[PDB]
């Protein structure tokens, strides 16, 4: 099947499922927020210059120096399964996903990359599994003070001084008087689990959360407390505009879909150093840039195109790769028995856990 990439459609509030905190090395903790972070910067400390550069040469990359599977729906599943268990009842969904899967084919329409699209698609139990095919992320391997390597760098670092382990105040006064001395870090991760919709469908995405703005609700729904941080460099020229606008345009897919609604962005100048840092609203975004209202629509009609995938019984592990080329959207199915029956896109312990459920 395609869908050429060029209909009115309304969303559903997303809610919160779970969440989990995971690091490289085999951590994986389901329903814990051990990894959740607190957004703490206070201006003073952006006022001394904070340099996104320092620390580059002595990071170590927990992330560029495991083997591990990248695209793994695990610790996702791991977390809707224990969701799912506390009910007694299946997730009323279509599709399952991490949140950045379902960007990356929002954006192939307005501007993304069309090569790199390569997911498998995997029916089950009435749903659809979605992966990124690649099990392996790309790194920059130029030397660390090249521009490629600070663009990646600053991104963590950034993060590390601008958030806490924990509240602001449960941090010793050490702490935040010297975030610079904090070891930088990409490992941890914390994921919310989402369950939302477009137009008539439902869908299930898993999201990296980067932290806490405000407070957390310890028994509540956190969507409305997480912040997304990101670095742009400051807007001096037509080139540095159209670089952000096309940043808040991605981080603003990132936030939307999974009702998120608060943004972070530290603007750095060309020599790494933090200049300023606004708050933007998700909602703002699309204010400030029809591209937004078009991206809607096509989530809308991409996601009615895949759910027109078989999904009853006799469809189970059937497994198609997705891809993007020649102006649209492919499927095609594939016949591969090893990775339709290995623990690659659905582990067996997921398969016989909804078999018990049924």
């Amino acid at each position: 099947s395609e869908l050429l990439l060029q209909a009115t459609t309304a969303l559903k509030q997303p809610k919160e499922l779970g969440y989990y905190s995971t690091n490289v090395g085999g951590e994986l903790k389901v329903m814990d927020e051990s990894n959740l972070s607190y957004y703490y910067l206070p201006d003073a400390d952006i006022e001394k210059h904070i340099d996104l550069s320092a620390g580059a040469r002595k990071f170590q990359d927990e992330q560029a120096e495991a083997e591990d599977d990248t695209g793994s729906l695990h610790g996702l599943l791991q977390t809707l399964m224990e969701y799912e268990r506390r009910k007694s009842k299946k997730v009323n969904a279509d599709i399952i996903a991490f949140r950045g899967q379902v960007k990356r084919l929002i954006h192939c329409a307005f501007g993304g990359h069309a090569t790199d699209v390569d997911m498998y698609v995997m029916s089950f139990d009435g749903q659809l599994f979605i992966r990124a095919a690649r099990k392996k992320l790309e790194f920059p391997t130029s030397p660390r003070e090249s521009w490629a390597y600070l663009a990646y760098y600053s991104g963590y670092k950034f993060e590390r001084m601008a958030l806490l382990d924990r509240p602001v105040a449960e941090t010793p006064r050490e702490v935040l008087e010297s975030r610079g001395k904090q070891v930088v870090r990409n490992g941890p991760q914390y994921k919310t689990v989402v369950r939302t919709g477009v137009g008539e469908h439902k869908l299930v995405l898993g999201a990296e959360v980067d932290g806490i703005f405000d407070f957390r609700e310890p028994t509540g729904d956190n969507l409305k407390h997480y912040v997304e941080l990101k670095v742009a460099k400051k807007v001096q020229t037509l080139k540095d505009a159209t670089n952000f606008e096309q940043k808040l345009f991605s981080v603003w897919l990132q936030c939307f879909l999974v009702g998120i609604n608060r943004v972070i962005i530290g603007f750095r100048d060309e020599k790494f150093v933090l200049k300023s840092v606004e708050e933007f609203s998700t909602s703002e975004i699309p204010l400030l840039l029809n591209a937004c209202v078009d991206a809607i629509k096509w989530y809308g009609a991409l996601t009615k195109w895949l759910c027109e995938l078989p999904r009853g019984p006799e469809d189970d592990f059937k497994l198609y790769r997705l891809s993007c080329s020649r102006g649209a959207l492919h499927l095609r199915q594939l016949h591969d028995e090893d990775l339709a029956n290995g623990d690659d896109i659905i582990p067996g312990w997921f398969r016989e856990w909804r078999r018990s459920l049924s």
